[PDB]
């Protein structure tokens, strides 16, 4: 199988995956099927506990995954839904070692780090590229590889020699190397220097691996005084050197690459079937690069979450939400607003940031209330739905603002002001969120409620139903681990605030609306990870839709 | 004697010169004699032999010296004026010991690059370290060592290890390093990495150095989460982290290293005998810091030179130019003028480059004609010279000018067009401009004109006699090959255009005045060499007062 | 055309130049043109200026060569004379570019170790290659290039990135590598490790070279489990692991090599025009193996030199010793006499070490006085001749045993005590050898006398004109500066101690020859840089055949 190894330059953050779903999105449209294998060099397995201020937010995977990201990017740009053994981590290949040797499978004889990891890394390359993964049951062709972390580091040692010796048992029509390298200038100064991708390649090239192409990510457009000291520096031809500088929206980066005329390389280099029509589908790529220079009335969100500044914890959503801002013309505002910056205790110490929030979230044309767990934020958060409650301004809640938006209406029409969800206080005098995780068989204990879950829709006044296509049961993925009591929906049985879903069996309920305001949905699943730039997510299609009161407007269609 | 070395971190062009010149100049306002040793790994022997664009103008010294620049800045900020044998180059060393292996000196022993090299190189730096450098006839106690080029390449490999064998031999009182780091951000997203600085340290402690402080120099001002990463990851304490972004003069960077506390560090590390006062001199530093904030009439030149984009070509003149204008109290704009966008051909062929540089002549206050080499360029300047001769805007020619100004001279007033200078066409039929070399005892053939040359004023009528302070010699440096004839000055015996220069003997005249104008001045030697912050080049100095018109204000005071 | 280009292994001393010399001489058995290039990294041009202790002996070209050695055993095994310009040194290359950048010819282009280096290697390469240097007027058709020293150290850091770029510039069909390493194993144990090798792999991976073959030098025939791990670990085939033992003599050193089918596999790598027949010429290799096994009476020299123990500082006779050895079917027994160990200084303070050198000097059947300098052994020497002139045993003087026995014999003939050479004191009452170098036109001042020479034999009753063949001249090489003067020919007019030899004109004799005596005999020049194995050296032949007594046995044959 044709195996594409893209690495990384001097530093982490480049746009690593950003490259290589590209020469993936690429091959794509050219008509092959394909994978993608993530190789991360941190130690910690099933990135599901992490605090998502390091690295970014969780993706979730079908069959229970709590993946990193980066492979989140993956799957919204390729049509793909993955498996959680193509994330294969550091600890990944250990805990698959270390569980062999007290088998005793390798017949006594001493494991060390080459070749008997650096067999057990290309032996799960092969398979999960041999696994097929779309909707045919059909092996693909090419295999997305991303070597990611950097280079040099200790942390990279065992995976680069992995791939040295496999360049020997594959063959060299069936391999390639990107290399997607830095060249940093100062706008201190004006020069534009090629020194760190010359030494990221003589320790790339020193552990045994040659770039194919290389790619020289910066902020500004290269002159060919520099594409000639790479390629005379660097000993590849100037037909390798693919600058791409810094774009304002990521959908440029796939018809950037057309430009520089990279298709018509992997026929030459990697020998695969291919005969050249308009180098990507006209309609749907290039298309879209066009939507994003020429906007319209800039509005659409105000988002509370429980950060400082962009660190991308929320950057799963605002792929989302563009999305939909891709669908209905209309430039996305995203404006950060910290739930520290609502709460009582902050306008008493420092009102530069506490009316800092609110300036805001006063002119919201809609609010979003994100997933998030423990006692930072949970407390600021109780105002912003009632904010939205009685002033109508329409928002979602995804994972926690479902269990948010429940608790402040029994306080707010039942006056049962004593109730809480049990996340956080257990003496609780009315338990009004009651923890259930799932015990099931294979599953001892408390297991957390993941993967994809089928939950259907009850009746028929959902504005949520004619989104979706009026379909009985919706597909979506959830990691959380409360659930309102369904002894406790006595208290709500009436009121216009009343639940919409049910799974299988029927005993959690996912999704609520209110009848008397234009758009308030409150959802246990995540709806962010099926969201792909065709057809957005439809609870966040019908949130910008109702910002810009068209949501009405797009029911009148129909049919 | 206390030793500092810098290095380089990832790129070449952070501003090496800029910090080991910036701890010599608090050190210097310490009270410290302090020297200065530029270690360069490029073979090239006395560079020069440059083209200017490769590496930016020479540096000229007083014994004759044709070295690079970073070594023009050490002389610039330090009072100091070198000798030719600190630019220690790597073509410096193989020819001072292939030149030794003939005479047998290593008794028949087989040199290798360890340590018969590395021995060369810690007896080079102990040799002009001890010679003394300054105004006394005494041995300095520091010696700033500037470890040129980056590090990691193998260029840089026989020197890191000539110094890690200096630590030995020296005591570990008596040493210390810096190194000068990048942490490049990407402008196209806000996060701000450290891992370039990471991998440049474990490639200087990999071959047996270790940082004292370590300097990161970026775009912005960096977060204490920065700072902590660095502490932690390269493993020295958070008080030996200093940040310095990206100034718009270079007088904030002394000033700015006062406010991170390095001063008091050398006392602890390098134990050298200090008391505290203000930390640099009142005065002097953090006055100029408040000149270039608060400015005033944008004026006083535009540049004819012939080069593109500012490639420090000129960089050498543009410090010498802001000494004037730090005088003066203007904010300068220096507009670079192609001189083949000042041709007949450009205006054919292309009016978009060619009415783009005649827009900013016709707005100058001031010109420029700085030195050059070659048919590129000459034929473009006659006409500039002449432009500012009838309409009478102010300019000085410098090395290149004076010869052209003294061409123009006689095609206009004369009308002898048929003169030329000896450089170009030797079928002169009135060769204006003749080759003479210096034929002295000791040099043998034809010897570039080099070093410092006394040159008298002859008569009182110089505008550059009063600048100077009206001593009757002055002592200057330049090198250049051409002279006008002494016989051709027979032809301008009567005209406003008269020489003024003679030196010791007075075969050759140096300097131009002309009557009938504000300021017209060419002279042979550069003077840019010898402009400090303090005290401007006395020829700059009144040229910036001619743009101004307070060129007569000035000789008003006197006295 | 096809290069080889061998490395080395872990340690210098592995037998480098047996191997490469090895796989040519086994190319010129197949029909091959061969060339031979030494790369070295030792910053000492002309070895020449050697003490011959740290390295070895000269050799000698024709050009005038005072190249290293190893080049020495290239010429000895391929029949090739070589030139002066293929030691190629790490101070040949940069006093060929230190004299470019004066001239300009970079075009004020600063240089660097890559690629202005690197060009100047893979130029230099090409060239040397591209001289023939057989007796045919015609380009070769492969040339062994050996890059001595080892790897990975400083001095090797420009010459193997030179290599780097060169398998680019040329085709892989014209490239191959050998890297010769050592597998060491302690006697004082009983397994034999693979660790060096491991590590000299990939320190030679690292650096950007493959190796082709790969050959393992130790003590002990290495078995099957070692090969299994070098082929599994070092990541070549089964087919390309060579073993090669320490042997007796170094002729079993090209035969070893065709019992592991390397004949067959450089027509598979280099694709070289070949057919196979026995794989070396059978009667001139795989002969002389079996001469070394079976032998006969030990006898045949005792040597005295000036040194210690067997540093090759006479491994450039001991070579042309058992040619001639090789030639009479006796083993040769060389013992070294220090003739610090024949004066009166060491019988007074050391017993042990004096009445050891002359038990071994009166049973000698045969003397040899090769070349040397200084006071160290000179006065050693003197009794040696005298030694071997009364009591009549034959012994050859090699370039200072030629000055000694002309001086020994004024003394005890003529009685003239007082003569000596001019080389030690000058003051000199009789000066019997005086000094006169080569005063030539291109030859300015004192330069030694170096190259082939042609010298005439004047007259028939020398036993060395039957030796060559009855020619009227002969085509040595030497360096040296002395000789004996033509006026103090006067004094030995008449003696049985007379001239025999005379150059083109006539001003030195450069041969003696003694009637009352079986062979004695004293040349100036160095009789050692021609001797092969097929014909030995016609001086030392007959110095063995006077050691066996059959030196009138050769000559009865004649014819
Ligand atoms: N072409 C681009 N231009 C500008 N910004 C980009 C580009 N590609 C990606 N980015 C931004 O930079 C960030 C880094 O990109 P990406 O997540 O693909 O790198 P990664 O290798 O997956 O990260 P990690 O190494 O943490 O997994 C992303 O959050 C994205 O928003
Ligand atoms: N603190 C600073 N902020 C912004 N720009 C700077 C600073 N210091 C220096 N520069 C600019 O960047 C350039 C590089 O600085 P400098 O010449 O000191 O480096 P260098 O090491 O001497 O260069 P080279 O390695 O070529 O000798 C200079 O031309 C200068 O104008
Ligand atoms: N196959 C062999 N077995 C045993 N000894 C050998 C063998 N080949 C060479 N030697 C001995 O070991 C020494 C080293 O061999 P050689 O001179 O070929 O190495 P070299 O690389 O030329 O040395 P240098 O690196 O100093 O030039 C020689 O003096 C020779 O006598
Ligand atoms: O996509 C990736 C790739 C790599 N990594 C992991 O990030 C590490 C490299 O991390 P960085 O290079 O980003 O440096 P750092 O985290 O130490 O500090 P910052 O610069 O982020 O402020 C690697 O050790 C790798 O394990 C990720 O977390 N995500
Ligand atoms: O002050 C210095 C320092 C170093 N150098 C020399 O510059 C080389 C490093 O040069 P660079 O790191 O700047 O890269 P480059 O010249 O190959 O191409 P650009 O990035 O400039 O476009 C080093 O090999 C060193 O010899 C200088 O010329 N001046
Ligand atoms: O054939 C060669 C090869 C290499 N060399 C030169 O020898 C050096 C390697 O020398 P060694 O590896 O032999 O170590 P050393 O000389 O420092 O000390 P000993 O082990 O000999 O006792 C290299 O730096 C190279 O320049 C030779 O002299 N002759």
């Amino acid at each position: 199988m044709k195996y594409i190894l893209v690495t990384g330059g001097v530093i982490s953050g480049i746009g690593k995956g950003i490259i290589a779903s590209s020469i993936g999105t690429i091959l794509k449209s050219c008509g092959l099927r394909v994978t993608a294998i993530k190789i991360d060099p941190y130690i910690n397995i099933d990135a599901g506990t992490f605090s998502p201020y390091e690295h970014g937010e969780v993706f979730v995977l079908n069959d229970g995954g709590e993946v990193d990201l980066d492979l989140g990017n993956y799957e919204r740009f390729l049509d793909i839904n993955l498996y959680k053994d193509n994330n294969i981590t550091t600890g990944k290949i250990y805990q698959h070692v270390i569980n062999k040797e007290r088998r005793g499978d390798y017949l006594g004889k001493t494991v060390q780090v080459v070749p008997h990891i650096t067999d057990a890394v290309q032996e799960w390359v092969m398979n999960q590229a041999k696994v097929p993964v779309d909707g045919n049951k059909e092996e693909p062709q090419i295999c997305v590889i991303e070597l990611g972390g950097t280079i040099g580091d200790i942390e990279g040692m065992p995976f680069v020699e992995a791939f040295r010796q496999f360049q020997f048992k594959a063959k060299r029509e069936n391999f390639c190397n990107i290399h997607v390298s830095l060249v940093p200038q100062l706008s201190a100064t004006g020069e534009q220097k090629t020194k760190p991708t010359q030494n990221s390649v003589r320790a790339l090239r020193g552990l045994g691996l040659s770039p194919d192409l290389i790619v020289c990510r910066s902020s500004t457009p290269i002159e060919m005084a520099v594409k000639e000291k790479i390629s005379m520096f660097c000993h590849v031809n100037p037909e390798q050197v693919i600058c791409i500088h810094d774009v304002s929206s990521t959908y440029r980066v796939p018809v950037l690459l057309e430009e520089q005329s990279i298709v018509k390389y992997f026929k030459e280099r990697l020998h695969l079937p291919i005969g050249d029509s308009a180098s990507n589908l006209l309609f749907k790529w290039r298309n879209m690069a066009d939507r994003y220079e020429r906007l319209q009335k800039i509005c659409s969100i105000a988002l509370v979450g429980k950060y400082t500044k962009l660190r991308d914890c929320y950057a799963s959503v605002f792929k989302a939400l563009e999305h939909s801002a891709l669908a209905i013309n209309h430039k996305l505002n995203l404006m950060y607003i910290d739930s520290i910056d609502l709460e009582k205790i902050t306008e008493t110490e420092d009102p530069v940031k506490f009316h800092e929030a609110w300036q805001k979230l006063c002119k919201a044309d809609g609010i979003l209330v994100p997933g998030g767990f423990g006692i930072r934020g949970t407390l600021g958060k109780l105002q912003a739905i009632s904010w939205a409650r009685t002033k109508k301004i329409p928002f979602l809640g995804v994972c926690l603002g479902m269990q948010l938006a429940v608790i402040e209406f029994a306080r707010n029409c039942l006056n049962l002001k004593d109730a809480d969800s049990t996340e956080f206080r257990p003496n609780a005098p009315v338990p009004l969120v009651i923890d259930m995780p799932e015990h099931n068989p294979g599953n001892l204990g408390g297991t957390m409620r993941l993967g994809i879950r089928r939950t259907v829709f009850k009746t028929e006044n959902s504005i949520l139903r004619k989104l979706y296509g009026d379909v009985p049961f919706i597909e979506e993925r959830h990691r959380h681990r409360f659930e309102v009591n369904p002894n406790l929906i006595k208290q709500f049985e009436q009121n216009d605030l009343s639940f919409v879903g049910q799974d299988v069996d029927g005993d959690r309920m996912e999704i609520i609306e209110l009848a008397n305001h234009p758009y308030f949905v409150g959802v246990q699943f995540h709806p962010e990870f099926s969201s792909r730039p065709m057809k957005p997510s439809p609870p966040y299609l019908g949130l910008l839709l109702a910002a810009t009161g068209n949501l009405n407007a797009y029911l009148q269609q129909g049919c």
